[PDB]
């Protein structure tokens, strides 16, 4: 992970609730191009910038969920997901079961 591409992560940090995401806002905070960045961005991370920011919103999701007693409707929130339902079917497939079920610890 190079500096300069962890810079980026303090904006895009900031926008994680943020609905309507613009790359094109990430390469200019590190005052560098879009193309440039996002080369070095997939090298440096190994993955693209939009698989990274989902793949955060679910560790996030799940490592808070520990920490938190919060519904799944107020734990979205914090993700930047608005739908309840719509955490739930990303997470379900993002680990092969369902938040209510890792939660509840069930076989």
């Amino acid at each position: 992970m190079d500096n300069r591409v962890r810079e980026a992560c303090q904006y895009i940090s900031d926008h994680l609730a943020d609905s309507n995401f613009d790359i094109a806002s990430v390469a200019q905070h590190v005052c560098l191009s879009p193309s440039r960045l996002s080369h070095l961005f997939r090298q440096q991370l190994g993955i693209s910038v939009l698989s990274w920011r989902e793949d955060q919103r679910i560790s996030q999701a799940k490592l808070l969920l520990s920490t938190t007693r919060m519904p799944i409707a107020t734990v979205g929130r914090n993700v930047g997901f608005d739908d309840q339902l719509y955490f739930s079917r990303v997470f379900k497939k993002c680990t092969g079961a369902s938040p209510s079920e890792f939660r509840a610890g069930c076989e």
